[PDB]
């Protein structure tokens, strides 16, 4: 049986290759998330495709609806085996997949154009010249709308009625309005794309300060999946390895421009 | 039932209130573990016995005996529901019993004599008026046995047939040696038990330059056990909770003598 594993378009993890319509199955994708996925199916012993998301969504719950969409809801419902991707690993997303040991170790991080006069959280909270905001949903806008920490519930505060609004719908969109707004727009995301960008070439964003929390990406699979074992077993196996640090510095800092 | 929590003594995860023959059950202990047991329990709604594992060992495989020891010898052989404490995870342990997401991140490190003349692992193995070890077994041992880093590989080859031995039998061992070899033995531990040792005191030792590595700590229960899942759910909830830094702080910072 061809196992399908399910992802999402996101720079570095999963990306179309120049050529892609050229191209078929696995082959037209590459990225962090294409090689891990591989190296994972060696050592699960399995065939496997590659799919995209159908909804283009990573995984939240409708809240009428009641609904998982995204990938998360292609593993709770039967269209997909495993999701390899930048999933960030959270309770209410645990409570109905199962998630391999983290991948990857990140946070919720700012980024700035350089020469942006911020430093930190509280720098952002504690002004409106400069405006911020997360992705238009996703673990990070989430961390701001349920925080009881003072400068957080703030920074959501203004978030959520500043307006134009503060919220960009790809990672691509946040970044562009960072190097566009002559240092007056920050952008909280995920150290991991941070760190990405910061590699890209213009050169003119820099994360600033530290994380404001300890998270991590897992590979994911439907609860009591026969598969869940060995996955999480190739996971440590390829960190143990050395592999998982390979593969970041291959897609981060080999291939960085800056 | 009551659950058996199986756990070892180790500070500041475990250890004894000072007047603990006065107190019974799990009153007579005290630490970051077992706060977190506390949570873990009144999360996933259960009563537990805290029973500090027979043999003082974590857990390894007997080579010639093929029986596992310590606190993973007690879930696999049915002794225990659940493991709390600093046990790393790593393939061999997941192999045989099954951990939640990481509770507390960590990395080896080094711990030196404030004054001694060293940094970092080459400047370790580049040199041999300094001795350094590890403990007599663990993750950390593991980590240099096999190893194919060329550095590590030099050290571990030293750290085999040194004499007298360079291996401690326990954290308070290797501390104790530490202080008193004036700056000629440095101990190879991890990160979060030299944080902890660092701010303690007297106050004569340091933990110096990076870690060499990258794992984390999980809470254990036996395979495929029912329990598991809901203990892992109790983690993540209390590290978006913010419990986990609290308590990180309490056991580390909080208490600071340095
Ligand atoms: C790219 C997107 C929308 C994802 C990636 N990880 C997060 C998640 O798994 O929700 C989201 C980013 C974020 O929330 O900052
Ligand atoms: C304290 C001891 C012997 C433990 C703690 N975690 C590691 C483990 O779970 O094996 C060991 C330390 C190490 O290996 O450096
Ligand atoms: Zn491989
Ligand atoms: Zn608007
Ligand atoms: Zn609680
Ligand atoms: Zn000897």
């Amino acid at each position: 049986r061809t196992i399908v594993v399910t992802t999402i378009l996101e720079s570095p993890y999963v990306m179309y290759k120049k050529n892609h319509e050229q191209l078929e199955g696995n082959e037209r994708y590459e990225g962090y998330c294409v090689d891990l996925a591989y190296e994972i199916a060696k050592h699960v012993r399995i065939k496997y495709k590659l799919s995209i998301v159908g909804d283009g969504k990573y995984g939240a719950r409708d809240p009428e609806t009641k609904i998982w969409n995204g990938m998360v809801g292609e593993l709770v419902y039967g269209r997909a085996d495993i999701a390899v991707a930048p999933l960030t690993i959270t309770l209410v997303r645990e409570e109905v997949i199962d998630f391999s040991k983290p991948f990857m170790s990140l946070g919720i991080s700012i980024m700035i154009k350089k020469g942006t006069p911020i430093e930190s959280a509280e720098d952002l909270a504690k002004q409106t010249e400069i405006a911020y905001g997360t992705l238009a949903s996703g673990s990070t806008k989430e961390f701001f709308r349920r925080s009881k920490i003072a400068v957080y519930e703030k920074m959501w505060s203004y978030m959520k009625s500043a307006e134009p609004s503060v919220f960009t719908k790809t990672t691509a969109d946040g970044v562009a309005r960072v190097r566009k707004s002559k240092g007056k727009f920050a952008f909280l995301l995920e150290s991991t794309m941070n760190e990405y960008i910061e590699q890209r070439k213009p050169c003119d964003t820099m994360k600033v300060g530290g994380n404001l929390d300890s998270k991590g990406y897992g590979v994911a699979t439907p609860k009591g999946s026969a598969l869940g074992n060995a996955v999480n077993l190739a996971v440590l196996k390829l960190n143990e390895q050395g592999l998982l640090d390979k593969l970041k510095n291959k897609w981060w800092y080999d291939k960085g421009e800056c």
